């Protein structure tokens, strides 16, 4: 099932929502930590709002982003749980996600750092372009930013 | 914004071939210089109803790889070949390339459309598909080609 995380946030003509599901299985295998080695599938749900700066019609999935996440158990002085999401498709459409192993039931904080197509850290920079001519060009890509939420994990 | 024939409904997607004047793009070094090209050729690919790879109708189909072959009818030159690149423009994301043609006249335009997991698709390690019963989708479509007749006005 789905376990939404807080309320969606917006920036730069995109809506950013966080949710987790039960761990999933994915092709290509050997990318997702196996479902049996995980507690949840964390996801970032990112869609264009109106007047999107890069030409996306409202509602379109925003592709070719790179998302790094940090999940910290509240009150914990231990190391945060970190990883990189991967772009993928599921029955509900494309999203960014990762299978994650948590640190038991309780309160967590979740931070997503969202990299644009042209960020150094985004491995997809050489594969996705942007028109820059006057007639068909669009605005520059957004700059890297982070968004945070709190959530409770009960065990699924 | 100019059409190459009419769109074809294939593999749960509308595949349209269009073109416009040569463009400029970030990142540099992928498109041929606009001044050294004749057109920007594009593949406009969106999901139809009941798309089997998880896309709601009208969505752009991302992470594909498109190779094109443009042949002048009766031409003695080599066919014009290349790879499109995914990119965004004012009307949305598409696949495109700046192309130099071989003068005005009749051409055949063929696109070979590769799914995310094709050997030929360099984006295969970057795009996944859920396979579990609850949230999975059907296997990626099989690589296919689509052709049209094109008259270049010059
Ligand atoms: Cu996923
Ligand atoms: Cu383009």
């Amino acid at each position: 099932l789905e376990y939404p995380i807080g309320t969606p946030q917006n920036l730069a003509g995109m809506e950013i929502a966080a949710v987790y599901l039960q761990p999933i299985d994915m092709e290509p295998e050997g990318h997702m930590r196996k479902a049996s080695e995980s507690d949840i599938h964390i996801e970032a749900d990112i869609h264009a709002l109106s007047n999107n700066p890069n030409g996306y019609p409202e509602g379109f999935w925003v592709p070719f982003l790179f998302i790094k996440y940090e999940i910290t158990k509240v009150g914990g002085s231990g190391a945060p749980i970190t990883g990189d999401m991967m772009a993928m498709v599921a029955s509900d459409g494309p999203h960014y996600g990762d299978n994650v192993k948590l640190q038991g039931p309780g309160k967590y904080k979740v931070k997503y750092t969202i990299y644009p197509p042209n960020a150094k850290e985004n491995p997809m920079s050489p594969y996705y372009g942007r028109h820059t001519d006057r007639e068909t060009g669009v605005r520059p890509w957004f700059k890297t930013f982070s968004v945070e939420w709190d959530f409770t994990y009960a065990g699924i």
